[PDB]
């Protein structure tokens, strides 16, 4: 079919077909007369899975033999999505399987749609971890992803009456063919108990035990025969647990609830005990596994030379005191030596500066759940502050500002401070974010240990985010520059010499048009909503949050609508405005924004005068699999967070790599994207970080914008009067109130420039040729945003290991 999808050899197509039938029969226990599409999907999944095992076994045997430094990526989230196609792509089996299933009279694409998304993440943070695993495998690093095997991942979103309804993501219902339970490696995790101080050392006793059972999932590198491992822990109650009899057995649920469900909060800290248990659970089991693997390879001096632990934000921050606990209490190392090892082993990555997202655990919680860890944290704080006091004599405020322990209503432990103190490297996820860390939130820490602070701008894997989701684009690109770019995205720059190539311009635009037609079709298939494929696809997909400002997008949509109603017979570039994303269940304002979006669509989509000139659609249940479909079909990417709030963003990179132009603020990675492509090829608008600060010093008064902008005033009055909610006139009173009196994200402040910028977008879209040429300039300079580049920097500048593009014998 198409080049980049590999060869469809005679022998291997034949082999695939027989193994497919072999699995349908022996594995699924079905025949062609009673098999359902799902059975066929599993037969294929198992057939592909078989090609992984050989490589998986030798990759691990390889690491045992060579004993390289091991990288442990600890995260509470891994947003993997579907695994079938990704596996075929990395094993160069896509065309062969496509052919084999074709000959069996089956449509492989239909079968791929049956696989459930592995949604063990909320959004960008979990997706980053998934892209990172892909890149580490592709770069030949002996890396392991460690997390929790949630029984229920991010909830499936249903839109009822325009309101978000959540329903359990029972992703394991039909089983998971990709994982391999490893019950033989089960480890005990301790909770509660008390600390006993004996002759030689302290002892943590009278604890309640929960077993951690690991499940391994293979992570194949891109065509290098490397298959790494993602190990996810599942909670299991010991058998003597609580041992009326019946009740004791039913109460096992209490212990196993630890790995039951993913907390659905994106950029928001919820200090619940269950969450703390999850954090310790993943940390405790992982560290024991790490140490056990090390002892094989008694003197932990070399521990840092053979182990690197990366903390994905503070969620797994307990790894620092847990490592100290094990080394001091169990291995009997002196404190100072244990600390040296811990710091040299741990590295911390911060992903946000939003105050409500930072973890600050109540001391009383740690006191009851992890008594020994609290003592260790106090000791760490004591020694850390002595260092601060020695470096800044007499600066008592610095002492209280840097303390890991925060005083006040209830004493809390600042996990971020803990991470900085116990790590040899701390990094932000985009240049501007890392600078903000050094200038604001972590300024005191940067002044004490400037050497620790680094930047590692995020990235996305070009395998899933280009080859897999946009084969048509990957193909026309391969046609001109070869396939090498798939694992060396910088090579896309060569496309710059085709910016004036008429054939290429035509192909780029053709691929986009095809993606839009395919998506427009999908919308009618699974959701029954008609849209015009000739319109500009204006899309904003990401979690619903005030800082991401879906509300600013909404104001623009209403502006466009009001302008059309004012001058109906005036021409305007047709637009299909698509907004999608999930709101955390307890985030009221986020849920109201979703309702506002659907309410706007209700009015706009049924107004006869508007016609097919403007359509507002809310993409339901936005997740990884849906991102793979809508991003390749997008023309305009909305990355409009208030400057200084989106640490990096990654959706922005996906859109850039897939041929969409970007309208956004100078926030997060947007700054570097504009820098790489050139500001003239980016639709930048709004306040920069400095402008936001100037406004805060002066005091943000929304009323001022309302009084000086007639169009804005009209919108607010429409919202307040019930124009978008006839039966419930004051339905959006909370939204208006917030916008007018307590908008922490200054939506009104960027309104004018945003609308103006949006006009420049429409202007360019009217010139197909020039729009496409600008698109080419974006795609051609998106190379820096490959997670391979990001991982290579982590490897060389933090973990101290060299990436390799060497194939392993398959
Ligand atoms: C829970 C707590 C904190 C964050 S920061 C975060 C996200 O992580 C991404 C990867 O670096 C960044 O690109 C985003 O800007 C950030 O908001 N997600 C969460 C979820
Ligand atoms: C890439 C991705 C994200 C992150 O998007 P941003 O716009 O950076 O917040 C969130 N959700 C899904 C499903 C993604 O694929």
């Amino acid at each position: 079919q198409i080049s980049v999808r590999g060869l469809a050899g005679v022998e291997n197509v034949t082999e695939l077909k027989k193994n497919f039938n072999r699995h349908l029969h022996f594995t699924l226990v079905k025949d062609r007369n009673v098999a359902t599409p799902r059975d066929y999907y599993f037969a294929l999944a198992h057939t592909v899975r078989d090609h992984l095992v050989g490589r998986w076994i030798r990759t691990q045997q390889h690491y045992y033999e060579k004993d390289p430094k091991r990288i442990y990526y600890l995260s509470l989230e891994f947003y993997m999505g579907r695994t079938l196609q990704n596996t075929m792509v990395n094993l160069a089996l896509e065309n062969a399987c496509d052919e084999a299933t074709y000959q069996l009279g089956l449509d492989m694409e239909e079968l791929e749609e049956i696989e459930e998304d592995a949604g063990l993440g909320n959004g960008g943070l979990g997706r980053l971890a998934a892209c990172f695993l892909d890149s580490m495998a592709t770069l030949g690093l002996a890396a392991y992803g460690y997390g929790i095997r949630y029984e229920f991942g991010i909830f499936n979103q249903k839109i009822c009456g325009g309101w978000q309804m959540e329903e359990a993501d029972d992703w394991l219902r039909y089983g998971n063919p990709w994982e391999k339970a490893r019950p033989e490696f089960t480890l005990p995790v301790h909770f509660y108990g008390r600390v006993e101080h004996t002759s030689q050392g302290a002892k943590w006793v009278d604890t309640q035990v929960v077993l951690a059972m690991p499940y391994d999932t293979p992570v194949p590198g891109y065509r290098n025969n490397v298959v790494n491992t993602m190990r996810l822990w599942s909670a299991k109650a010991p058998n003597d647990f609580n041992l009326g009899y019946i009740q004791a057995v039913l109460d096992r649920n209490l212990a196993e609830n630890i790995s039951r469900v993913l907390y659905p909060n994106d950029n928001f800290f919820e200090g619940k005990e269950l969450r703390l248990k999850q954090e310790y659970f993943v940390v405790a089991a992982t560290l024991q596994d790490i140490i056990r693997r090390f002892k094989s390879s008694t003197n932990f001096d070399a521990f840092p030379d053979k182990v690197a632990i990366q903390l994905n934000d503070t969620h797994p921050s307990l790894a620092i005191p847990e490592l100290m606990r094990v080394l001091v209490d169990l291995e009997r190392l002196d404190w100072d030596k244990a600390w040296e090892v811990t710091v040299k082993t741990c590295a911390y990555t911060n992903h946000t500066v939003l105050p409500e997202a930072l973890e600050r655990w109540p001391v009383h919680l740690l006191e009851t759940l992890l008594p020994r860890h609290l003592q260790i944290i106090y000791e760490i704080n004591q020694r850390f502050l002595n260092r601060v006091a020695a470096a800044f004599p007499g600066d008592v405020d610095r002492l209280r500002r840097m303390s890991l322990v925060e005083e006040g209503a209830v004493k809390r432990i600042n996990m971020a401070h803990l991470c900085i103190a116990g790590s040899h490297a701390v990094n932000g996820v985009a240049r501007i974010h890392s600078e903000i860390l050094k200038k604001t939130i972590f300024k005191d820490f940067y002044e004490l240990e400037p050497h620790k602070f680094q930047n590692k701008t995020n990235g996305i894997t070009p395998r899933r985010w280009l080859v897999l989701c946009n084969p048509g684009l990957a193909e026309i690109i391969a046609e001109r520059i070869g396939e090498e770019y798939i694992s060396d995205l910088d090579q896309l720059r060569k496309l710059l010499s085709y910016v004036d190539d008429e054939a290429f311009i035509r192909d780029v635009a053709k691929v986009k048009q095809e993606n839009k037609l395919k998506f427009a079709a999908y919308l009618e298939r699974e959701y029954k909503v008609h849209i015009n494929p000739n319109s500009l696809f204006d899309v904003q997909v990401k979690r619903i949050h005030e800082y991401k400002r879906q509300l600013l997008n909404c104001l623009h949509v209403i502006t466009l609508y009001n302008r059309i109603k004012k001058e109906p017979n005036k021409f305007v570039v047709p637009r299909t405005v698509m907004i999608g994303g999930k709101a955390a269940p307890g985030y009221h304002m986020a849920k109201m924004i979703i309702k506002l979006i659907t309410a706007i669509g209700d009015v706009v989509n049924h107004d006869p005068v508007v016609g097919d000139r403007l359509r507002v659609i809310f993409l339901e249940n936005y997740r990884v699999s849906l991102a793979e479909k809508v991003i390749p079909a997008a023309d305009l990417s909305e990355q409009i967070s208030t400057a200084g709030t989106e640490a990096s963003g990654t959706g922005n990179m996906k859109f850039m790599l897939n041929g969409a132009l970007t309208i956004g603020t100078m926030d997060g990675a947007n700054v570097e994207m504009a820098e790489e492509a050139g500001e003239e090829n980016f639709f930048i608008f709004g306040m920069r970080v400095e402008d936001v600060d100037r406004l805060d010093q002066r005091g943000y008064n929304a009323q001022e914008y309302y009084d000086r902008i007639p169009e804005l005033r009209q919108i607010i009055e429409q919202l307040s009067s019930g124009f978008f909610s006839p039966k419930q006139p004051d339905l959006f009173k909370d939204i208006v109130n917030m916008l007018m009196h307590h908008d922490r994200f200054k939506v009104f402040a960027d309104y004018e420039e945003y609308v103006k910028c949006q006009e420049r977008v429409s202007a360019l879209y009217k010139n197909p040729r020039e729009w496409t040429r600008m698109v080419i300039r974006n795609i051609a300079t998106s190379g820096k945003f490959s997670s391979d580049r990001t991982i290579a920097q982590y490897a060389r500048e933090i973990w101290g290991v060299e990436p390799s593009r060497q194939r392993l014998p398959a």
